[PDB]
């Protein structure tokens, strides 16, 4: 078990797969190569704060099966995975710092039943076999499953998961899983929750009807259809760009909308995974700019049920929704019975 | 009360420095600055300059974050610092200037624009910042934007885009159009009258007068028979030439944005830096024909015909100077048998 | 007359190597070179090689700026250096060859191509170059390219694309398909005759033969049985079969554009490099069908049926050998009741 | 209150951290850390960790400044981390403890080491810094040392030498010798009986009894006889070997201390950190005789003589537990014929 | 079979390569090699050569443990590269070759030393290693050494000292006197007759020879009565004259030495390699006397009294060539009535 190894696999098989066999190795600055018809050729490049030979060999262990976003093992507190790597490609980097019997160089463990994993949070995977009971076996820990497990009241995740990297839904391949959760032996009834949808600008895909009359209706005619006056969608949703300070826009349904009529740009000066992401944004065509603008991708039907069943009356008040198995602030304003503004925290 | 972990606290929190008071636990390995979320290493910036990396981290943290001048046009006013901000070169990735006034204390020269040390340098001053206005009038050399009328100076109108956090832009929910103000060695300098450059791209390229839409539109017999172009190249000076190994003209940006469309290109940015006229490797890809410098300068096009029309086609070959972005920008006019040949800026 | 601070020069001013003369400042940090431009430091190269970042700055310029073939072509002719030039390798952004002639003298290992060292090594020749052609004669081993004929020596057409400056075409303007030629130990070797890959991708695939062109609009039941290629297994091996948690076939590269053309998918090159057939670690966004190693070869469809047709279908698994860019690309068959199950090169 | 700038001020200052306020400018370049001085870079530390350059600095000048155990005694008494302080590891220049406890806010585990985190790690406690003396009792892993005596515990006294800054030294003005104490599960243990390496080097190489004395002075064979050591190998074990290839022996640093004086030699540390027993490649100038791993402790030479004195001769070979520095080290007794063949610790 | 992590536990546990089996963990920042020890990262290799870090770390654990012939005989004999093993320069601390045979897949041309990319070049081979004696018949090029005679082939005596584990020394637990043997295109050379140099410093350095010893103690206007060494220069090439400006003579090493012994001065090595002739900038503290180039050879002085005796010393200038190990060494002989002006070596 080697870096010479290790390349190996990456060469013949994509990635580590157990496959025996040596390549040549050159380690140069933060770049691992190998010799190829007699030229180097760069296998990875290491852009974590580890060793460039140990972020290699967790990065060629990754799981290559549908795994859950970062952002909800993260909102479940998970501290560390069990035998795998989930590799963290927002940040091109390991999601956890250690590793359970996967690298000699960052393994606290070898099997998640050592004393040292009791109090951390170990993530199990139920298509792994025997890591089910060692769920139940384990103090604190979460778990992942394709179908029901005897004696566990599942908790239904998210549609999307990620392939190497890809968030997707997946139908030639299961990516909803079951969750469970304990903590200090006591197993947890998860609360029931939104998900985020897990979507970008360039690629956007409205998931309801509601959402595609908000892209192909006007502002005011959307508004009077879903009866959403005097909810400040017109701010929230849609934007305002008349003044140097931009306005709302925080959510990304809207910023699809915006981007597909007119560029802008989004600075994400805090690169990583999570339910909601603060963006320096500036609007190429008017101007208006925003240092911190939070923006979430819900469901814009799970945001109307949010924002309807609010209190109109307080000036200023601070709401905790359920989204991605977390609980997420928001801050409410209103005046005279009508919505100000509306906007998650980071 | 300035350090590392606070100018990573503004940058978590506030996007860039904004005088917050807090810190953060930063790591620096290679040329990056990395913070924690949750247990695990985030990075912040990756240093690009040739300032050591926590230095350089701090004058991005407290770039302008308002609309500015290109490094452009301040580079041909002569600026070479700017007063109690950082102007960040995004197209370098790096500071406009090799020293700051009253930002940080490894690149400060000064604190306050009024040194000493800061007389013989002209100034950049922000008329949007209070008392940058009257620190111009008692500064020797120096260039001032402001919004409004100065009294009693009487204002040169400067381009109609700015740069906001990189992104060059005609602003319309904030302005971008400065009047501009030169002083050397204590006395006020008459601007000249100039060109502006469009500071367009190709990918995004649009028209911003009727001839640019018919230039576009038109075939090319078609435009120079419409605007009366016969003996200016315009088929080799706008259009380009691509039926030798070497490709001839191409020097008006909208003439690769027309080539664009049709047919993809590479562009080559050998000496990647803000400048008036820029030069390119470019290499055709459905023809072949490539050259190894290729200045391109994006002017109206109607500028550019102007430009041109008022020449004199008698000489062979002649260096004529034009005032664009408050420089002279040099032209070569070769000319044979009473027609232009080529007119080509240079670099 | 080598200097490092000259070779700065003719980048600036001539985009590349020119044998100017002259000087400018250089910085070196990391594996980056830098250069003053009025003041401030400008980037000029970034080293990507195992080699010194110095020593590449010097390949880099020298690089051959005429249209070159493609590197999997000089590879699978067993080319070891060139003879008087750099052909540099944008595929992995580095010079294809350990050694120099007559180029730099950190990588020199001869002046001259008939020195002792190069009689065991395969010596690439430029036909264009003037002298080179008669090297070709007195050099043991090596691979000459010429745009006309030579006299005595029987032509091999070689690919209608050549790469010039990293962009692959088809010349109109400039000449991209060379007559090669080879000797081994001083025999001039007849080329084998070979199919030749069309080096496209994804984002701007065109299609070249009319057969390719209905491959593109008619749907996937029409196309087979318009051409006869029932029990061909297109179904598989061009098309791909995504209902399973491993993706099947789609080893043609116009499969995989017009799968691109409808729905995205991911493409992990995890070796970079010029070759005939790639290795794709492939994932598709719609379905979530992925394949660790998917073998891509883009081969002209007509070829590609033309090849499948003649194979026989009796043997259950028959390892095919055709010749591609002058190389023995290997290929796996798998038959069945008379019909293909799949068929796929191999790296 | 705690920053980079800070750390710098206090080692600029106070030539480590001492809790006082105060900025100084800092560049961070490769692995070091600079600071201007007139004008000019200077620099205040490089970085030979493993950690990034800025959390070693804080950790460098935040290491305890009085005297403290000596690295190897820590590791063999099981400490895992430190309460509230830096144990510098001068041989490894480097922190000894992988995580730390109040004391930076980047590899704190805890801020007090009453958390829940620290439980099950053996905690490193000074009994000379207030309320320290508490926090073991309540502690369920942990060791301490103090300078008196603590009611109701037993006290096991430790080595006469601490180290200070990095200099090993038995105290005069300052006390150096502790009295340890070491708790597991919460239940206090009885540290057993144990021998202490000298923590000598050869340059400086001093006796610390008469029989030292003796073996400096005497001739080989005049101090086996004085002190009767026929049949225990000390020509072998002590002295050493310098007749074949392969070097015999050479076990106890007495040993080439006194050969140091003769004739010089090389011990390369491929090991370099600390610990009770040190395995050395040995290559001896005059003789040319060397040998791969060569393992040698620092006994006091009376020590030795009793350990091998108290052994049993008849078994040919065997492995004997010696307790020294507070743990198990393995000795090999090669015997034949009732006398010692030889005795050589284990790393 | 051959693993980063196989390399670095034979580090470990055998303080080099010695083929057992095993890992251990591996972290590798910048230039330097970890490894993990009970919890914490130890250093085990600092890369100081052009070679990647782990394939030089790989080079340097495959290092020849027996004493080797200096790299500055290898380099005059014409070796190019060693059969099976690693000649360790540590003079440059990298490997004394560019290539290898046999011992590490990275740098390797070649597994046998009979394949056909090595008969161009001159392998060495160590006739302790069985089976080496044979390959060196089968040889085109290489040059042998051993400890014993071989049938048919004359031998030349080497020096009395070889290198081991890079320590110079005279072997007397282990012979590091070797026969030398060269082959060309398949001829057995015969070696010329040749003065060794001594290979000392000056810190140790130690006569050997009578006439050495009376340099040291004696005078020195009486040494040079005594051995009749009037009108030779001795004052000049071997005392030195510290009197100007500019430093004369002092191109013994023995010269050196003897002032050493009373006055310190400062010897900048600007060209650190091994080599028969070293350069050196030398500054004498106490006088301020230097010299930007001074040739130094260390020659037993018995035999440079005898090569400066034999010249002849009518003409004023004449360039002596005499055979130091193994190689043509140009002397620079100035003359003037009768007398020795200069005498010095060149590199
Ligand atoms: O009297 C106030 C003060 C603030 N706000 C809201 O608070 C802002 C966000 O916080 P901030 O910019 O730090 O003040 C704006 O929200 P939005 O534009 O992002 O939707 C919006 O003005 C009010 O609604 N009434
Ligand atoms: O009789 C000549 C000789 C040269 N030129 C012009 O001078 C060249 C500048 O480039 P160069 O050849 O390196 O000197 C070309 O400029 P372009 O417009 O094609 O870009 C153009 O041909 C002429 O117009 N008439
Ligand atoms: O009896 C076999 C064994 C293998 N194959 C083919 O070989 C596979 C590729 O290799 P593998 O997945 O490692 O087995 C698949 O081809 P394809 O989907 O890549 O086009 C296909 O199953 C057969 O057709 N019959
Ligand atoms: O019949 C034997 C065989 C071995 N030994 C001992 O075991 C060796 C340990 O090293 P090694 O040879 O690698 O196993 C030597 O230890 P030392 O005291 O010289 O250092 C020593 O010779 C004997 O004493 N009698
Ligand atoms: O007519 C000459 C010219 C040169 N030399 C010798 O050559 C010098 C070395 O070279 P340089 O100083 O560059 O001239 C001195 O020798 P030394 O002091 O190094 O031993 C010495 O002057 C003469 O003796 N007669």
């Amino acid at each position: 078990m080697s870096l010479e190894n290790v390349a190996f696999n990456v060469v013949n098989k994509g990635h580590f797969d157990g496959q025996q066999g040596e390549v040549p190795v050159s380690i140069i600055n933060n770049t691992v190569y190998t010799k190829v018809d007699g030229v180097d050729v760069e296998l990875f490049e290491n852009k974590t704060t580890l060793p460039v030979n140990v972020a290699f060999e967790l990065w060629a262990k990754r799981n290559i099966k549908p795994v859950p976003e970062v952002k909800i093992l993260n909102n479940l507190g998970v501290d560390i995975a069990a035998n795998t790597v989930i590799w963290d490609y927002k940040r091109d980097a390991p999601a956890h710092i250690s590793t359970i019997g996967v690298c000699s160089m960052t393994d606290i463990a070898k099997k998640p039943t050592e004393t040292i994993c009791a109090p951390l949070t170990v993530f199990f995977d139920g298509r792994v076999d025997g890591q089910v009971d060692l769920f139940r076996n384990a103090r604190n820990g979460v778990l992942i499953t394709e179908g029901s497990v005897k004696g566990l009241q599942p908790s239904v995740g998210p549609k999307q998961a990620s392939l190497n990297g890809v968030t997707l839904i997946g139908e030639a391949v299961k990516t909803q899983f079951n969750y469970y959760k304990k903590v200090d032996g006591v197993v947890q009834q998860l609360p029931e929750t939104y998900f985020t949808q897990s979507r970008n600008l360039q690629e956007f895909k409205p998931r309801s009807q509601m959402e595609i009359d908000f892209l192909e209706l006007a502002m005011d005619e959307f508004i009077e259809r879903y009866k959403l006056e005097g909810y400040a969608f017109e701010h929230i949703v849609y934007g305002d760009f008349s003044h140097s300070q931009l306005g709302g826009l925080h959510l990304l349904i809207g910023l699809a909308k915006r981007f597909k009529e007119s560029p802008f740009e989004l600075e994400d000066f805090i690169p990583m995974d999570s339910t909601v992401k603060n963006y320096f944004i500036t609007d190429a065509q008017t101007g208006s700019s925003k240092c911190v603008c939070s923006v979430i991708d819900l469901l814009l039907d799970d945001f109307v049920e949010i924002i309807k069943s609010q209190d109109l009356s307080v000036v200023s008040k601070v709401v905790k929704v359920t989204i991605d198995y977390t609980e997420i602030s928001f801050m409410l304003w209103c005046k005279d019975g009508h919505v100000e503004t509306f906007y998650p925290k980071l």
